[PDB]
């Protein structure tokens, strides 16, 4: 039983209400811990890799999307409303507002690349009949980011973007196929732009040494792309990760930068990219991927403290308290139920560790640590040894 | 000394009054401050057993008819049709949290339930009334709803006062307390209002602090303790509230099973509360409060590495990287400017610390630490000493 809708109920992660907000998700405490941990995983790498998170508005005057050129095509699937007799809408994507920020920042070449990351809430007006769990939603957050760079920087930025994907997907336990899609018949921008960018893309792909397939003429109207199809442990494929070059928004927003239209000024290239895709969808994939057996650094339920008998409950609670104060996601079972009943019950919510506290542990001021994977032998640790162990199982890092 | 001016001079945030008046574009450094302010609160949530959740942003307007917000709030709501049915963007979290409580279906053993939510809220303020971060259309509250038994009201209100006292003390604010009582139009009987106002009054009396009556400003669903803070400029701000709500539990048919409207069930009481008020407003106040000289743990610009000459740039970069890997918000100036000019330039952005790196520092594997307050003498420290100093200036803690 691995459907994410079922796991979201069984593991008390999230639920939907089809009468008050069909297509959006209610994330219970445990679900919200997973959601935020997935984003914080990405953020930890953002710091390592010089991405700068920004915060942008959610609602805009529809002039923004008339500027960006998205209005005619997206209006039908956007939530739109009048504000003082002007047409506004909820954002279905982040890119236009990032162009406004780039414009404001007004950088020179010495400050390129600029890498604006944004986890902002997005909305699309999906038909009610199409709605399905976390896979087809009206409300989602993306690990979205835009790299603004010189044409000469494309190769190195795309190579770093590929490395970033390889790191995250490998830590989530996915494999993946790479696809390069090149200039379609109808295309915005000059041929020299496309040739220069396609060579840099091809060059980055080659430098990884990984296999990759060419899809000639399947690029976007506004730029070539690399598509990444990932494969979960059920051997299903998902298109979550994207690297999409964009010659159009630089022109439409009149983006420019002084070098080493205007003279002496070139246009930046925009790289749209995402790794998780939508946190909502990646959450679903991972839950089905693992059957709900999440790794310690994603898990909402990291360690439960189980008292063998009432006599050790107070000591057992002090252990849970310190673990909570140290930032771990813990709970306790201090009922009069037998210790074996307490273990079986705690298998149900997939706790990564079970801390068994009996008289021997309270006497020697130690803890008995058991793993959800019962093939790993138990350990008798001091609280400080426990904390050191737990601390070594935070986010995997690309510099560690 | 105006937060809008500070946000521009310190490259924190800006406003685009043409594409999104009333919302805010947070630049990288501003978003760092925003998230740190929330992180501060989140740390206290963990200490104080609040559980963050995530709720939709858009809802069928049936929800606000159920909750009773609909009549008085729709004028200020962003409202739109979804498949011929009236929906809106949420301007508060409470109704969604009632939906979640009902789903959770707790017993007395799980009370209190403390749902915290930083979700994005929207209110349609008149454009002629908008004012930077002080009067906005878009904001995130440090919102939380405590669902507790009637018997738990005094202890939970006591703790909510204690939470607020702690936060404001660490931020350096004094404050005045007000009991806002029965407004003209309200839900529930005058007897229910009598019980609720006297419960809040009793909590207020136990604090031993002065407080004042505020007739007419209670919420339509119950009375509230309102807190006005005073900043260093001797200007007052309403940020904090603790509201006692017997009425929404009835609107939503919330019940919980007891130890000994259904038999064996009682309605929970909701305590609404916020301390920051909104990250937007509190950010503005703290900026003005400090004139932009933020404490180390809030600053988005904690230390900048300044190389004295080209020879020490590579070593100085290693110092920057290590600090960044250790979680600190750092940068570097590796330009050809003289060290005195680098120090003056960096002062403009109110870096808490400057790390002066010459060949003497490189040779001995040390840094020269200069404080933003140049009355504090410079120190010569190793990298490990520096990191110990920095680590000791993290989020103030109510258990530290
Ligand atoms: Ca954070
Ligand atoms: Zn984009
Ligand atoms: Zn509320």
């Amino acid at each position: 039983k691995r459907d994410h809708r079922l796991l979201g109920s069984n593991l008390q992660l999230f639920f939907f209400d089809s009468n008050v907000s069909p297509g959006s998700c209610f994330w219970l405490p445990a679900g919200a811990r997973l959601y935020n941990k997935l984003m914080d995983f990405i953020r930890n790498e953002y710091r390592i890799r010089e991405f700068t998170e920004v915060i942008t508005p959610n609602i805009f005057s529809c002039d923004l999307w008339k500027t960006s050129g998205h209005y005619f095509a997206y209006k039908e699937n956007m939530f739109i409303f009048d504000v003082e007799e002007k047409e506004w809408g909820l954002k279905p994507m982040n890119c236009p507002g990032h162009c406004v920020m780039f414009k404001h920042m007004n950088p020179s070449y010495r400050q390129l690349p600029i890498r604006l990351a944004d986890f902002g809430v997005l909305h699309r007006n999906e038909f009610s009949g199409a709605l399905n769990g976390l896979t087809r939603v009206r409300r989602f957050q993306q690990d979205d980011a835009h790299i603004f760079c010189t044409p000469e920087q494309i190769q190195e930025e795309v190579f770093k973007a590929l490395d970033f994907l390889f790191f995250i997907y490998g830590q989530l336990g996915f494999t993946f196929d790479l696809f390069l899609s090149t200039m379609p018949k109808e295309h915005l921008g000059t041929e020299e732009q496309w040739k220069e960018a396609e060579n840099a893309l091809k060059s980055a792909l080659d430098k990884t040494g990984r296999d990759w397939k060419l899809n000639p003429g399947d690029g976007a109207f506004y730029g070539p792309k690399i598509d990444i199809m990932l494969w979960d442990a059920l051997k299903r494929q998902h298109q979550c990760g994207t690297i999409q070059l964009d010659f159009q928004l630089p022109i439409r927003f009149n983006l420019q930068y002084r070098t080493d239209l205007k003279q002496g000024y070139r246009r930046p290239v925009i790289i749209h990219r995402a790794i998780l895709g939508s946190v909502e969808r990646m959450s679903a994939v991972i839950l089905e991927h693992t059957g709900g057996k999440l790794p310690f650094w994603l898990s909402p339920r990291q360690a439960i403290v189980l008292s063998i008998s009432e006599k050790t409950v107070e000591y057992a609670k002090s252990v849970e308290r310190e673990l909570c104060r140290r930032g771990f996601d813990v709970s306790g079972d201090y009922s009069a139920a037998t210790i074996n009943k307490k273990i079986r019950e705690s298998q149900l919510l997939q706790w990564n560790y079970m801390l068994v506290i009996g008289e021997n542990e309270a006497r020697d001021k130690k803890v008995t640590l058991r793993c959800r994977d019962t093939t790993i032998p138990q350990e008798l640790l001091t609280l400080d040894q426990l904390i050191l162990k737990f601390s070594s199982m935070g986010f995997p890092s690309s510099i560690d």
